[PDB]
């Protein structure tokens, strides 16, 4: 009943939603999912945004918070919503969807704690108020409270619940992947890696036998996964996610009893500006079933066919219960079935790399008959087996073939079953009263005994059709296709089925006595066109052209798109030439107190931020200086720092430099530095900006290297506060009152360092290990005394006692690697912060002042540590389509680069990115010359821009396919 | 040491051989291994052809025969040659190797008996005299004898090494997975299925403590998987072999300890003609390294990448022996060590899908310092420890990222390390005498302790360069590049090395102040070049384009190709207009005895055969017919038949057709049959044709469902002939006429094991055909042994009359599976219809070779309805032109869109392959030797096999359009 696409408004450009929601109902989808993300609507803590307006720089125009429009757009397409408003979503978006003010109300985000949850009150009022009318209209069916709350806190998810079902009645409420729940149904999150399945079934089972009686459904079955800078991978930090291994674990689901299910990431499309979650691509494509740019992928053909089973058999799927009476001949498949009072389905699952044959012994009889079941490798194949076609004298006693769809066109029904080029299938029907004639239309292979017709079928690139007739003027008309048409069969309007090798078939409008269907035609999209319809057709025509009809039976009409409509396009666009224009950089700067973190002085926006720093040293501590480097401890994200108008050195979180440049007196450091966003995460605060601080001389280091691991237990459960936890650890201070050289699982590790000298400075460093967009939970304690989350670099001087001294790490979840660095000075001085770049604010992405022209490739090394505007022209001379998306491609070293189309931000690229691309949305381009800007912060004196280019992945051909109609009877 | 490919030359055009060679060269290949196939030099059993031309209609112009230009070509190209001239080569090939003409002369194949042995010695005569020069001058350095012989039979195997070391005496001579030999060296073949690495882990450990002493080698290195009709899949039957896999298959090879290893196959190529085994396709592209096209995968970069660092650290590799002596840190990777005295590997094995931070324990070290190792998902990292750099001052203690080469430049020895975008690597160099200085270009961190420099790097897209320099007068250069540029980097010779994003570097000219290198270029190909040569540079030119040359270090310049140079062409080319004309099919029929395989008949070639069956029904026959059905029952492969010149059905091994237009007298029956090719088992005769007959009357049929499975034992070993057993199956009939026990029932026949089964015969007067289902028939020919009440009737091959065995009421049979599958019914019969055979080869358009040169059809419109001309054969003749120089930087593959046909496609009169309805694609590779500039003719033979039947159309397809550009180094 719920077939379900995650697809986020707030990823994909307002003109473009659509499109892409069209695309997942094409796919058989009834129903779409969302994150309502609370900083999305309430970036400022102002007036709540649900308009298309933006206040934010890094935002484009075409993004849109007009959630009314998204929920009416399902609405007139035919899909239901889930809505999912937090108040944390995780999703790999800043601060896992926390307003970044949420951090000046409370520290115990994600709980009671009143600080935090009277904010949550008043975004659930704003949120739910907008939703309420089309909970009413009943396109909203389901709302989710809160993501993943692994830990219990059930009294919170009550609480949550409660407001939903004050402002909604009635309205199914259900949370994800917190088990410890009794009242509020839990819904699961499924990311097994490829081929194993026990894992997966395991989870499926424990779930299946969870909260009896609650409502049942995958909230999140793997779509794909996310992309990373630093640690990630193309097209995933977790490699390709085969779409094989997508399909089976659909098909295991259904086998085992699970008809709600959401597929994550349906469509991921991109992440505007600087809402990415910390590290995280401009990218969201997840190597989901439709790509960014809007691509139908492999991954999408296969969930269609599965969903357009599910959808055109609900009937049959909905009355299926656990069944065991069908068994296997052979061991080459495993077998998961399900039993209704009017049929039964047979999965059969072969993760192995080799076909299997397999037979059913169903009541005694070994089925089929002639022909084995073909189990392709890496398949899971739905076997129907008894199944009553209602209001008619029809049995399928079975198939060996898939069935992809049924349907009622008067006196006869029409299913179409599908197999590989060179399959056999074996098809029984059995009809009451009996079987009056079969006629054939291609190679069927005819068997009668009794009311039986058994019909073997040998699979091509085209339909076999056999019509079984009853002596009660009833017939079953059986379409027997190869799995690629299978994939590219559509269902327009309702009573017209296209069996084709189209691409795509997008939007349909039936007004005069005419059909007219928008295709999207690829290089293997013409040939051989098959009409299943009741109405009569009298003309196909395709642009001008009236194309070659033939009528193959009553309902089954054949037509032809020509070879030479389909063309094989791919071209580039290169750059007129390049201007150079240095950015002032420096624009609006305010004194700050040292170290205070930007959330806590009014602060909350991510992106680009400068420090200047006044630094005083006198004639005793450059005297006294035992080693030349100068550290900058403890920020989020990446810096390039300069000391006295000289480039010293840049990285992330931790960088050390030469101190040649430090004189005698005021020394002036500039930091220019990027937070990529808040973790996802939604408990600890991370902050943006410096909340470490400088220190001067390196005098050694002291490795944690061996810990010993001591049991300790979280005490998971229906009662358990991980945030109240988190802020008071009073539990493992009390163990502490009273081997391993990683930790890298949870527990508590406990080792002894010697410290001699307690005028040094000393920052524990967590390591490289550490850092993940979703941010690992380890507890810092130094002789027993709770010093907070570990959250980035940490000086720990003030906890330290002459001789040997206790560090004890908390490990809830992740991995650190801790090392202490010992520094002579932490160096003082006057702070002053500016929010973003003169150039930024002064709107150059917009219009820049004219530059120098410069032939690439443009040598930045000089610039180190500055911010280089790169503007070109590149000529597009087409009109934007979806049918021929642009990529820009950036070839670069020792730069962040944000990227720009006709003033639009279109996201960044790094030396640590995963790739070099990024999809340019065709909102953002224009028919003509295109205005392409990078904005380059330069990391290295080892730095230029090679070149760039805009690229398209394909170029289809849209094309209006027209249907001359007569009258159905 | 032996870092080998499999390339043959009898599936790659001639002209093309250069090509496929110097991009194995370029991969760091030192060794080529090819088949060498008997039924390609003697088909007829004539004179043994070892020349340019052919016999045969259906292999094209530019196959050749010539094994010694081959041979030449590699030696010219720096690549030895381990030769595998069977008898048997299974390898997907018609008969695996054997010629068609052996089923006259022997039926125990693959044993000393000496209707077989004594011509196989004629063969080893004539190709042992062939190899002799090449093994004298060193090109050929190994023969295998046989291939796969799994069962034992040693003396068999031994008497084929006795011809080889009498006639080439020291030469290195083995076999493949023939683990019951005490003397000759056996080899072990590997196709694990991608993840789990225990049934490989398992299976090499096996072999390394098998043979004391012996000649050590993966013969056969999963490098792929072929592709089937019937049955089969793109890109492979068993779906992609993913390129990672390779590499961890490779990566745990040389962490286990084997440094012999062939890569099967390295490129593929096409199966000429009717050279195909039973059911392959046309294709033998294996998802190989090198496509069919000839284009450079994934897979290819990451073999080259392995093959590089074994080549750059031969000193090293040759070095290692087992020994434990460090450890891991953490479980995220799993470790496999080797230790010499110039060093050690430790390879971080990740079979799983997420990133790993590995550190390693040496002496009581732990490695490395501030950095953890990455190891990333779906990989395995060489780390290199503790290497000596002899005759310099240099020790590497470590490096986390991974090491491509070594080379020595004069008084500076440069390394390449590699690492991902965004990785942190930490490299730990000692210096005797301590370390005078280190100059940096790029991220490097520097650490200096005690002799000891630590170097932190960021890798990024391009190179960081760092020289540390000895108080002695020696250099260590270490060049810190991402993976990427490490997949394209190109050692033109020994101090020549270009670190690129250049998709391939081909031939070079050396030629005195002047290297020019032959560059292709795809759109990624663009941007910085780095030149690491001992050579003074003063100008790089690409074609007449002078770049911009900086010099680095002493032995190091960058330079760049500008990013404009790389375009994404891509062109479809479509016919000017259809032809069609009806193959009159007749020419020559002759009499054939009923059921007389073809071979039997002076028949030895596979394709298309026509038969004439005059069979008799009288008044009586016709009157008391009980089913209205008429069988072709048992032939090779797949037939159109006609009834009284009405089409009557089509299909594989076993045809039940309508019986309506049989009348009263003699019918005339036609048969259009194709043979796809014998199976590479080279142990049963399946004969070619109509080995069977024509029944009449399906009255009934008995299913074989429950089979008691038994407790025999085939056994297996040295003194083992399977051949023998095969032809005499004594034990066999032994078991069966003992008491059985009781034992488990089953339903299904796919393992190992006697099975038997009792059924009921109510009348002898009926015809009883077996038919085996179609789960038995596979291109690798199972061996599944029939005897039906206790008589051996013979292996199975196919559909088979069990009449003449059977008695009234109670029958047994007994299935004796050696290795397959099976699912076997009784056809029941009312008749066998009798009369008069004839055979023709081929047909009137074939023997009048329409495909060289057509008469003129009428045109036709598409779509090209054929349903009417069912059990016909129509001639398809198209122009496309094609206005450039064929060239493998844009090769070209032909798509046929069609239903309801077997199609043979010619190119300018040149038999490219076939497609049908149960092919896994619908296009060919045209090769470049068969495609022309201007008007190419496209010509295909289309046998109708259906009443929905027809060609939608046709077009040329390039699969990419590379640049080929001269890259000019002044000196």
């Amino acid at each position: 009943t719920l077939l379900c696409g995650e697809i986020h408004y707030f990823r994909v450009p307002k003109h473009l939603w659509r499109d892409r929601l069209l695309k997942l109902k094409r796919a058989g989808g009834n129903c779409v999912s969302t994150y309502i993300p609370w900083n999305w609507h309430d970036p400022r803590e102002k007036v709540v945004n649900f308009t298309d307006g933006t206040s934010q720089w890094h935002v484009a125009s075409y993004y849109s918070r007009d959630l009314a429009s998204f929920l009416e757009l399902a609405g007139e397409l035919g899909l239901r919503v889930i809505a999912r408003p937090g108040p944390y979503i995780c999703s790999e978006w800043d601060s896992g969807g926390h307003p970044n003010w949420i951090y000046t109300k409370a520290m115990r985000l994600r709980s009671l704690d009143p600080g935090y949850f009277k904010h949550v009150v008043e975004w659930y009022n704003s949120v739910l108020n907008i939703l309420k009318p089309y909970v009413e209209r009943e396109i909203v069916i389901g709302i989710q409270v809160e993501n993943e709350y692994f830990w219990g806190n059930e009294k919170y998810i009550e609480k949550l619940a409660e407001i939903v079902e004050e402002k909604l009645p009635g309205v199914l409420v259900f949370t994800n992947e917190d088990p410890y729940l009794t009242r509020i149904p839990n819904t699961i999150d499924l990311y097994p890696s490829p081929w194993d399945m026990r894992q997966f079934d395991d989870r499926l089972r424990s779930y299946l036998s969870s909260q009896p009686g609650l409502f049942k459904m995958i909230m999140e079955l793997e779509g794909g996964w996310f992309k990373s800078s630093r640690y990630g991978y193309y097209p995933t930090n977790r490699l390709s996610i085969p779409p094989e291994w997508t399909e089976i674990l659909l098909k295991t689901a259904v086998g085992m009893g699970l008809n709600n299910i959401n597929i994550y990431m349906f469509h991921g499309g991109s992440n505007p500006g600087y809402y990415t979650a910390k590290y995280l691509a401009s990218s969201y494509d997840f190597e989901a079933c439709i790509r960014e740019w809007g691509e139908l992928s492999e991954r999408y053909y296969r969930v269609k066919r599965v969903f357009t089973f599910l959808n055109g058999f609900q009937e049959l799927v909905t009355s299926l219960k656990p069944g065991e009476t069908v068994k296997t001949a052979s061991t080459c498949s495993e077998l998961l079935q399900r039993v209704g009072d009017h049929g039964k389905i047979a999965v059969l699952r072969n993760t192995g790399d080799n076909l299997c044959y397999q037979r059913l012994i169903n009541r005694g009889e070994i089925i089929p008959m002639w022909t084995p079941i073909r189990v392709p490798p890496r398949y899971a194949k739905i076997v129907l087996l008894d199944l009553v076609v209602e209001g008619t004298p029809f049995k399928l006693v079975y198939t060996s073939g898939e069935a992809l769809l049924m349907k009622r066109l008067g006196d006869t029904v029409v299913m179409i079953i599908y197999g590989d080029h060179g399959e056999y299938t074996e098809t029984a029907v059995e009809v009451e009263g009996g079987v009056l004639d079969v006629d054939i239309q291609g190679d069927v292979l005819i068997r009668r005994e009794g009311e039986r017709a058994y019909l073997v079928v040998n699979h091509t690139h085209g339909e076999h059709l056999a019509i079984v007739k009853s002596t009660r003027g009833q017939n079953l008309l059986l379409i027997f296709t190869c799995r690629c048409r299978a994939e590219k069969t559509w269902i327009v309007d309702e009573d017209l089925v296209l069996i084709s090798n189209i691409y795509y078939i997008g939007d349909s409008r039936i007004d005069e006595g005419k059909v007219v269907i928008n295709a999207e035609l690829d290089e293997d999209s013409c040939g051989r066109l098959l009409v299943v319809t009741s109405r009569e057709i009298e003309a196909i025509s395709l642009e001008d052209l009236d194309l070659d009809l033939t009528r193959l039976s009553k309902y089954v009409y054949a037509t032809h798109i020509p070879l030479s409509m389909c063309r094989s396009g791919k071209n580039t666009y290169h750059p007129l030439e390049y201007r150079l224009l240095e950015d002032p950089v420096f624009h609006t700067l305010t004194s700050i107190n040292p170290s205070s973190p930007l959330e806590k002085n009014g602060f909350y926006e991510n992106g680009i931020y400068v420090y200047r720093l006044r630094l005083h040293l006198d004639k005793k501590q450059l005297g006294d200086l035992l080693d030349k480097h100068l550290a900058l401890i403890g920020f989020s994200d990446y810096a390039v720092v300069s000391i006295n108008n000289e480039y010293a050195g840049s990285g992330y979180h931790y960088i050390e430099m030469s101190a040649d440049s430090l004189r005698e007196g005021v020394n002036e450091v500039t930091v220019i530095l990027e937070s990529t966003g808040h973790p996802n995460d939604g408990l600890l605060y991370v902050p943006n900006g410096i909340y470490g601080g400088v220190y001067l001389g390196r005098v050694g280091e002291i490795r944690l290297y061996k810990w010993r691991k001591t049991g300790f237990e979280i005490p998971y459960g229906p009662g358990f506060d991980l945030a109240e936890f988190i802020a008071n650890p009073e539990p493992v201070i009390k163990a502490l009152q009273e081997e391993t050289y990683s930790v890298d699982s949870p527990g508590l590790y406990i080792t002894e360092f010697k410290v001699d000298d307690l005028s040094r400075h000393y920052v524990l460093d967590p390591g490289l290990e550490f850092y993940y967009n979703h941010y690992y939970r380890i507890l810092l304690f130094v002789n027993k005394v709770y010093v907070g989350p570990l959250i980035g670099p940490i000086d720990i001087t003030r906890y330290l006692k002459p001789g040997v001294n206790e560090v004890a790490l908390l490990v809830e979840w992740g991995v650190v690697n801790p090392v202490i660095g010992v520094y002579q000075y932490k160096v003082d001085g006057e702070w002053f912060i500016q929010e973003g770049l003169h150039g930024l604010i002064e709107e150059w992405f917009r219009r820049s002042p004219r530059g120098e022209t410069a032939e690439p490739p443009i040598l930045l090394g000089d610039k180190a540590g500055r911010v280089i505007w790169v503007n070109t022209v590149i000529p597009y001379e087409k009109e934007p389509t979806s049918s021929s998306p642009v990529k820009l491609e950036v070839d670069f070293w020792g730069c962040r680069i944000l990227v720009f189309v006709n003033g639009e931000f279109i996201g960044r690229i790094s030396d640590d990115s995963p790739e070099r691309e990024l999809y340019v949305p065709e909102t953002a381009v224009r028919r003509g010359l295109n205005n392409i800007t990078l904005l380059a912060i330069v990391t290295s004196r080892s730095s230029g821009i090679r070149g760039l280019r805009l690229k398209e992945t394909y170029v289809h051909e849209r094309k209006e396919i027209v249907f001359k109609l007569g009258l159905t009877k």
